[PDB]
């Protein structure tokens, strides 16, 4: 169903999650070699996110689920300017600027952590 789908997509989220949180630990001890790797798993972690984002969206319209339409719109919406603020890190990287990818960094936690009541508030309106 759409919920083993949300539920599989809450998995691909928790896994960039981890691996952000891998990455940042890398970055602080100045292993940029890691960083590189850990960037390029983690894009390749939220696009597949998106993609089971917007599956679940596009299901929820074509059932008329409207609260969970609703929320997932906010969801979505919230999860644009994580990609921003990610793409902004990953260019802070590669121009070695270090002042904005700390910044970025901790801007994306913010981002991640405000969206998470709604999240959950998904998994129980689907
Ligand atoms: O905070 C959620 C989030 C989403 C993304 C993202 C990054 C790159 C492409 C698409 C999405 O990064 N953080």
């Amino acid at each position: 169903s759409v919920k083993s789908e949300y539920a599989e997509a809450a998995a691909v989220g928790q896994e960039a999650v981890a691996v952000f949180n891998t990455m940042k630990a890398a970055f602080q001890n100045g292993d940029k070699e890691a960083v590189a790797q850990y960037l390029a798993r983690l894009a390749s972690l939220y696009t597949r996110h998106e993609e089971l984002l917007n599956r679940i969206l596009e299901k929820a319209r074509r059932e008329g689920n409207k609260e969970a339409v609703t929320l997932m719109n906010e969801f979505t919406a919230t999860f644009q300017t994580g990609k921003s603020i990610f793409n902004a890190m990953v260019a802070a990287f590669k121009n070695g600027d270090d002042d904005s990818f700390e910044s970025y960094l901790q801007a994306l936690e913010k981002v991640t952590a405000k969206g998470e009541t709604l999240a959950d508030q998904i998994a129980k309106a689907l």
